[PDB]
């Protein structure tokens, strides 16, 4: 069908994001997009690679160029769009005040989004890393850590219901997750990281059909007015525009 589009997106708020930019490209081009539904990172890419969808849009570059690297991909970027900043989040406390020694601390597990977080931790003074670890710090990499915090790592579509296991303290979790829960970094965020950042999310295809037409659609209908205010609305502030204006 050489006027659909099977694009892989998350579920939650990314989602509803992604239902404007479908109805944008349908308004607009009469393109008809199909959304795929995930409620994870890893096979968004796979059903990419396979062929089993055309793009998906829930990725950043660092998680994109460990993807390649890992899983030996052929994937491409072909537009950006929003930044999410990440933020920490607890169901026990409400400040650093009250984080007592040797809370865990869950994190996604996967390298950049890992790397990200530690470094978050470290922005807020919890830990100190080790020089030189740009943004692929690991636990590892700690170097002080001086209320003697154990760094719990968990798949990322796991954080938000980590928050009320008994014994984790305080979560760094993606916005895609937290907002499955009805979280947001400005409303319920205890730290939150700089809107300046490499995360910039993306809209990504295999190598062979980065130039599809539809493709350029797609990104043209995602890249739109209606799509940022929509995001400015359901993430509250947290999604920044990463697109030419
Ligand atoms: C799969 S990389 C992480 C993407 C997520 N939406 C974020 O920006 O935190």
């Amino acid at each position: 069908d050489p006027n659909h589009i099977k694009v892989g997106v998350i579920v939650g708020a990314e989602q509803q994001v992604a239902e404007v930019a479908q109805k944008v490209a349908k308004d607009k081009y009469g393109l008809d997009v199909e959304l795929v539904t995930f409620n994870d990172y890893v096979l968004p890419n796979e059903a990419l690679s396979k062929g089993d969808i055309d793009a998906n849009a829930f990725q950043h570059k660092p998680y994109l160029d460990q993807q390649l690297k890992d899983r030996g991909y052929k994937l491409v970027a072909v537009g950006n769009t929003f930044v999410y900043p990440i933020a920490g989040y607890s169901k026990k406390i409400k400040s650093l005040d009250e984080l007592q020694d040797g809370s865990q601390v869950a994190v996604p597990n996967d390298p950049t989004n890992l790397g990200r977080s530690l470094l978050l931790l470290q922005k807020v003074g919890l830990i100190k890393l080790k020089d030189g670890v740009g943004l692929l710090p690991t636990v590892l990499d700690v170097v002080e850590n001086p209320k003697n915090l154990k760094i719990v790592e968990l798949e990322a579509p796991q954080l938000p219901r980590s928050l009320d296991d008994a014994q984790i303290a305080l979560a760094v979790i993606n916005t895609t997750y937290a907002s499955q829960i009805g979280l947001t970094p400005a409303k319920d965020g205890i730290f939150v990281e700089d809107k300046e950042s490499p995360y910039v999310n993306l809209i990504v295809t295999r190598e062979d059909n980065k130039d599809a037409e539809n493709v350029k659609k797609f990104v043209q209908a995602y890249q739109s007015d209606e799509v940022y205010e929509a995001a400015n609305k359901v993430f509250n502030g947290g999604a920044v525009k990463g697109w030419l204006e």
